């Protein structure tokens, strides 16, 4: 309708890590956050709304994607409504909080629904390479939108409706990496003992190049901390139980925590036998799984999504290396946001090749 | 302007050949004599044409001015014997005389471009992309014509001859770690003229393909060299100055791995890292945390580097841990078959770039 298109002009507004921080820690004024998200979420799902009519057709057409299309219009119909409300208004202020609860509730299939969308296609159909790649290309900014959308409505809905008291919404300003590491191994070693009956250790070290002694903290969301190391810990578990098949132990899963001036980085080691280089890009790939293949490029949109990063290096025959990047200083943990934009529109023989 | 000659042959791509088909013919002198004379300007057209499109305050440097004057030679000299008969033997012969003669001409190319580049700067080469992107064609370019002739020089000449082990300069049996250690070597001489002291080598294995035997390859051992010689400078220089307050230095770890299509040599230090900011800056040419001046200062090790491993469908990696230590990581093809030449071609798609 006229709102997908209007909202649609506008462009999304990132917020730092700080900013959210500073904003909910100590003033936390309601009429604020309400204004803001008011206008701001229905920019940023107009946008993706935008973007989805870009998609081949035979993809718009599953139920599946008509499903998202339709809670996500939905979803921005009902927040406009509040445009023609006061911030002075209570009823308003508390009606928003539940509006924002129903919309979490309503889109809290939209992963998976999507992810259903894009496999019938892809069994269905045969794509070119441009489209495979314009699928990709949409899919990682799709699940950063939601990832974001996701992230300020339930800032605002713990600190305004409630959650960790310790914690800012799901900010915890303090992070104690290392913690969550071990928390996040825990819930994977579960999984592989409970499916292998046995599961390989967990060797860790940590470095903190800034205070030489001190634990390593940062301000993060340990929610998306803990996703990105669980996905990471489950395929170096599966990989070193898989390629040990004929082993008396596992070999440890070792990783060291380090903390520099502007980055926080983690690297997880195994031996599992690595992958050849010509297999690696197609791990990040949505639909790529030897339970399904969104461990990988999920992961990395959580880290890209504050402007951090994660890789993969493997020595095929030996082992693989996932480092994950977040940074350091809460002032540039700036949310990489999608616009639909001449320059997105248009993305969707250099030299000889074999 | 641009003579006839260049003109014309830039208008075919360059034909990649493999590692195999490389080897193969030091197994008929005519038919690398066919292929070479209109090959090579092939090779020395498309480049001249990219050249021509250059910076106009960089084009006209004596020593870029005085590079494309070579490279025109060149290909006249070998264009002279487009006429001549495969099998007349004076013509084969006079042929390995060019090609020596070719080679010494272009002896200082390398060189001599880059003092062109320090001209260059009324501008800033690490940030401009035009002059990267070109940087890597020209120099991959040098690399594949000086492998082509040296490999018809070494085999079908009086006087050289090379290494009677090698056909060519390819080792069909390539013995990786003795080439690692002898780069170490060479590495370590340096280091200690500049700080009296250097890392040691910690060494590991695995032969994944063929368990507990050597790791051998089909692979240009001068290559692998340039490239072991500059990462082992990198991790020395960084290990020491990172570690100048401690009682010791702690060893650089290599790991060198053959798997089914891949051979991975990683090289770990614990010299303290960089900023996820500045990794791609390193690949830069010209950038360096050294003053100009050799260990370090010019900039060109890392880019180098990186062309030799992708020359035959490798590729070099560095992921870094700030506040602790960097992975360098070479990967080459196993397999001879698979190793093939990557070009730069000069047409629509190279010209959109610039
Ligand atoms: N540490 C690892 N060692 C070997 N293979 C790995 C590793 N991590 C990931 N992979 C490979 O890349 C693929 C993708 O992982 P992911 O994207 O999480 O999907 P899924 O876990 O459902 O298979 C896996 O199916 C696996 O084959
Ligand atoms: N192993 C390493 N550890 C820390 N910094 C490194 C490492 N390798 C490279 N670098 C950084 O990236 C830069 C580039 O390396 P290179 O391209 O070889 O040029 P140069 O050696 O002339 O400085 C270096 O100047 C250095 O600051
Ligand atoms: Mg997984
Ligand atoms: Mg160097």
């Amino acid at each position: 309708p006229r709102e997908v298109e209007h909202f649609s002009r506008y462009s999304p507004s990132p917020l730092s890590m700080k900013q959210l921080l500073d904003f909910g820690s100590e003033n936390a004024c309601e009429r604020t956050s309400f204004a803001f998200l008011r206008q701001e979420l229905p920019v940023r799902l107009a946008n993706i709304l935008k973007e989805i009519d870009i998609l081949p057709t035979q993809l718009v057409n599953t139920s599946s994607v008509q499903l998202v299309k339709s809670w996500y219009i939905q979803s921005l119909m009902d927040l406009v409504e509040f445009h023609e409300k006061s911030p002075d208004d209570q009823k308003a202020l508390s009606d928003f909080v539940d509006t924002l609860i129903k919309v979490r509730n309503r889109h809290h299939n939209v992963v998976p629904t999507m992810a259903q969308g894009i496999i019938e296609y892809k069994d269905a159909c045969t794509v070119d390479p441009v489209t495979n790649q314009n699928l990709q290309y949409f899919l990682d900014r799709f699940y950063m939108n939601r990832i974001s959308t996701r992230m300020l409505m339930n800032q605002h809905i713990l600190i305004f409706s409630t959650g960790n008291p310790s914690h800012i919404g799901s900010i915890d300003p303090n992070c104690d990496v290392v913690a969550v590491v071990q928390d996040a191994f825990e819930c994977s070693r579960m999984l592989c003992d409970q499916y292998y009956l046995s599961s390989p250790e967990l060797k860790l070290t940590q470095v903190n190049g800034k205070f030489p002694d001190q634990p390593i903290h940062i301000v993060y969301v340990p929610s998306h901390l803990h996703h990105m190391l669980f996905e990471l810990f489950k395929n170096a578990m599966r990989a070193t139980v898989e390629h040990q098949e004929n082993q008396p132990s596992l070999t440890p899963i070792e990783v060291i925590v380090v903390l520099g001036k502007e980055d926080l980085t983690i690297k997880i080691s195994d031996r599992g036998g690595g992958v050849p280089l010509r297999i690696i890009d197609r791990l990040f790939s949505y639909t790529y799984s030897t339970g399904f293949g969104y461990g990988l490029p999920i992961s990395r949109l959580y880290a890209k999504y504050f402007q951090g990063d994660l890789n993969l290096y493997s020595l095929s025959g030996y082992g693989t290396d996932a480092i994950i990047y977040l940074k350091a200083l809460s002032s540039e943990s700036i949310e990489k946001l999608p616009v639909f934009n001449k320059s997105a529109f248009k993305h969707y023989d250099d030299w000889c090749i074999p």
